[PDB]
């Protein structure tokens, strides 16, 4: 009995997955990527890694198991990237971060982390969220809630909805809250709105969440910690979670990583010995290969200078490609503002497309969106443009 | 409240760990090491693989996600080396294997697999154990039990306390049986003896778990997937879990994978499908430097006669080593038939040491045993050989 009647399907995520290139014909793409691409589209490997993968290639020495918390300089830098460089938060010995098969991996160690330690029984996450972010949140049975910004029309976020539909539970709850904007809709609290809500994460009680994949990516780098350290001067007690798997072209091999803070350096040696134990049970002891390419472009001024220039391209065209969508239209299309796209950041946003009306590009069309409004500015190029502008008019 | 009265400690591990060379002087070994190494007692890369690590930084286009199943190369040879080569079963199409980040790692995904399509309460594992067996195997509640073979004194196998501790419980439930010879005791049922409780894996009802590390590390590699295989064309439902991490030289890149299998490739395509969820949740997407470097050596008959000379040699040591300790005390000790030893394979072996024996090693000794009896033959050498035999006399 590990045969019959189960039950079984589908993340809509396969959402066009394969049946993208099925039907064999210009593609226009499956806007609707789980990844980044070029005015070619092909998710490269980067160099500065590459040019680390050779350094590990000559002095890879042994390839012994790993402690349980990966490597701190992986650590070190993590941490020193979030919180940000000077914060003696840092040599205030406060905030301690394992290594973790990246992303949706370190927010799962945060779930049997929290059902113990912790006495919570929740965590209220976003509409519209990440899918698998209930899903990895449902593991100790601990179901999510759904907060509420993004009301739409102006495809901007309602602090309204959310103070409100926010405020609304318990003390002894979690809050998820994502760096600074968002899947599916890089929209985001400005400083003074993350600067709003903390004094809330305060006395209401909470405890934030922090969902940091895309960081320093959808930003310039900087605004991103900020968003997240505006409510750190400011807490007592947080878990933020990583991942260099974008960022960095480093997926594949699992990369981020799980960090807690509190007060005490007692009181977190202590929190974190125990959740060096939710993961002792997963994996036991981190997938290496990664903690170590990203340690060492960390670690180099001269590597660290040439990733940084990649990350800084790699945005350039977020900035310089959401605006292009929406000339395009300016110049056909022609029943509404599309501004909003332009400015509300990230690589993926929403648009008016009641669902019905992207079943449709797939069509004799052959346009591939997310059924939620969703697409990966991130699949839109100069050559696909013109066509993908095109798509739509019909679609309305 | 991540904060206050916590708890805490100690994964019986640490055992030695550091304080092996804490006090500074001729530390014998911690014999209990989480590896092997050689007559330097230098946990190497290889080369089969480092002559693969090439072959990626020379290829690897890309580094997009990689899907929740690994890839099936990895997993084909899984497959073949498992079941073994010839089995229509492989094209019976009756078996899938997902990657997972080794070992420990993927039997907790068999966990909340298990949770749910499987309307299973426990796993009745073997005492002595692996103690994150217990731990990876009390996530989802699932409480284990102890089965009970090496009753000791001739330290070998209780088919005895073992049948009968074993026949004892439900038929909705699971054993867990490891491979060939065991972690503390390179022991094992013979032929007949796998051959023997299968007939009662069936009727009793059971279904077998199977972890299966070390795998033909402690065998010339074939008994191995016999252990396994003659329980094999004998079943209908079963869940192997392996790890390429020891016998590769692979670790701290978690690799291994997950099998499952059925009669119908329609309940397997099924129970796999829940199954991708279990995965979905944890990491989201296996290790993949791991898996490569796997599937490589693997599907290269220059490269896989590199790797296989070297696991050959690998086994001469723990063949060959296990005898010397013994020849040894046949020349000082003189307490006892330490045979056993010499043959009760893989590279882990306990002993009579009342725990007392070995806390006393440590002392003004510099011995580092496992406070169990268990020690890794593998960190025995030609020149510790001779020490570490007059470590113990006094010990007696
Ligand atoms: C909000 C969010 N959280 C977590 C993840 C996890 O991704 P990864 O594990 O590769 O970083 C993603 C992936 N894009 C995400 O969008
Ligand atoms: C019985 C047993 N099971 C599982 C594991 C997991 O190890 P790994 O994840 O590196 O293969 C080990 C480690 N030696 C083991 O001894």
């Amino acid at each position: 009995m590990f045969e019959n009647i189960t039950a079984a399907p589908a993340d809509p995520i396969l959402g066009l997955a394969d049946l993208f290139r099925a039907d064999e014909r210009p593609g226009k793409i499956n806007l609707g990527i789980g990844v980044y691409k070029d005015e070619t589209g092909k998710t490269p490997v980067l160099t500065s890694v590459k040019k680390a993968e050779q350094y590990l290639l000559e002095n890879e020495t042994t390839k012994n198991y790993l402690g349980i918390d990966g490597i701190p300089e992986f650590g070190r830098c993590t941490q020193e990237l979030l919180f940000g460089k000077g914060s003696a938060l840092i040599n205030d010995k406060r905030a301690r971060t394992a290594q973790t098969p990246g992303g949706t991996g370190a927010l799962r160690v945060a779930a049997d982390f929290l059902a113990k330690n912790t006495s919570v029984k929740r965590v209220w996450v976003s509409n519209p969220s990440w899918p698998n972010h209930k899903s990895v949140f449902n593991s100790a049975g601990l179901e999510v809630r759904e907060y509420a910004y993004y009301d739409a029309e102006n495809h901007t976020l309602d602090f309204d909805a959310l103070i409100n539909s926010l405020n609304e539970a318990q003390a002894g709850d979690v809050v998820l809250f994502h760096g600074c904007c968002h899947n599916p809709t890089g929209i985001d609290p400005t400083l003074e709105q993350w600067q709003t809500l903390a004094q809330l994460s305060v006395e209401k009680g909470w405890l934030p969440l922090f969902d940091f994949a895309y960081q320093g990516f959808a930003r310039g780098l900087e605004e991103d910690a900020e968003g997240l350290r505006a409510f750190a001067a400011m807490h007592k007690e947080l878990i933020v979670a990583s991942s260099y798997s974008a960022n960095f072209g480093l997926y594949n091999e699992r990369v981020g990583a799980c960090t807690l803070v509190a007060a005490d350096s007692e009181t977190v040696d202590r929190a974190f010995s125990q959740m060096k134990a939710a993961i002792r049970a997963n994996y036991s002891n981190p997938p290496a290969h990664g903690a170590s390419v990203v340690a060492t472009i960390l670690s180099n001024d001269a590597l660290r200078a040439i990733w940084e220039q990649e990350l800084t391209d790699m945005r350039q065209r977020i900035q310089r490609m959401r605006q292009l969508f929406v000339n395009t239209l300016q110049e056909k299309g022609a029943n509404r503002d599309f501004s909003f796209i332009i400015k509300q950041n990230g690589m993926f946003s929403f648009s008016g497309l009641t669902k019905e009306q992207v079943l449709r590009l797939r069509e004799e069309f052959g346009v591939y969106a997310v059924a939620s409004g969703r697409v990966n500015v991130a699949g839109m190029t100069p050559d696909n443009m013109a066509p993908l502008c095109e798509a739509i008019v019909a679609v309305l």
